[PDB]
């Protein structure tokens, strides 16, 4: 079973609760972060910290070495500008996984990849464009890839009661950050989502 994981984006909104739940679950967690100051100083903390940039292949290589699986929660925080950080990060992550023989990656993009493209809000298109590029990188990689495509990420509590919809849109348009992280970790315990798109959603 999976015991050692790397989490990219561990200091973000979803990352921080995914890191907490993973350490609570008994995972040996490695994180790549841009500043150790953005990690929690008390509470569940990672067993291993690499400080650097997902845009530096050497930094990604050090993080992926020795792991059983990888979680990707990269994002742009509040910035809606055009960007390639997530898709270039993903190229580095895939390269490292292949060099080291890590075969399992669970990666968050967005449910807009399952929407009619004329319906995606133009204000969000620039970020969505790189979500599409990142999904393409991971799809084409040949790795065991679970594409997690959430709708709106909220701040409702952990429930573990969300619906998981495969290869399509689900019945609710929100998922709490805690349940999204919970789902990311569930994907490490099973191969039944490999190669599929996954839409977690719930009514709070
Ligand atoms: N907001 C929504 O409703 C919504 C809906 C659907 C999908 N999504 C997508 O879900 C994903 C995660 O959402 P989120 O809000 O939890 O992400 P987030 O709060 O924006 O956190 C982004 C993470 O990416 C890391 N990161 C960014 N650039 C990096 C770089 N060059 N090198 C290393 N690390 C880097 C950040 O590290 P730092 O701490 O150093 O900044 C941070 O940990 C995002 O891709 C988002 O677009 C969001
Ligand atoms: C593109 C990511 C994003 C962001 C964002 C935030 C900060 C910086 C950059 C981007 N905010 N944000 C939302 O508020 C809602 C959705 C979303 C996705 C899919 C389906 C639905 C739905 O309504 O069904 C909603 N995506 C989203």
């Amino acid at each position: 079973a999976v015991k050692k994981i790397a989490i990219f984006g561990a200091t973000g909104q979803t990352g921080l609760t995914t890191l907490a739940q993973a350490v609570q679950a008994g995972y040996e967690v490695t994180v790549l972060v841009r500043d150790s100051s953005r990690l929690p100083s008390e509470g569940p903390r990672p067993a291993h910290v690499v400080v650097g940039d997902v845009l530096q292949a050497a930094d990604v290589d050090k993080t992926v070495a020795g792991q059983d699986a990888v979680i990707v929660l990269l994002g742009t925080r509040n910035d809606l500008s055009p960007t390639t950080v997530m898709s270039e990060g993903a190229r580095n992550i895939v390269a490292a996984m292949k060099a080291h023989g890590v075969d399992k990656v669970v990666a968050c993009t967005s449910a807009f990849l399952l929407w009619d493209p004329t319906k995606v809000p133009p204000r969000l298109q620039a970020v969505t464009d790189d979500h599409i590029r990142m999904h393409k990188v991971l799809r084409e990689s040949g790795l065991k890839y679970v594409a997690v495509m959430p709708p709106h990420i909220g701040d409702q509590p952990l429930t573990g009661a969300y619906t998981v919809t495969l290869d399509g849109r689900g019945p609710s348009r929100v998922i709490s950050k805690h349940d999204l992280g919970h789902f990311m970790l569930r994907c490490l315990t099973t191969d039944e989502y490999d190669g599929h798109s996954t839409y977690p959603s719930h009514q709070y």
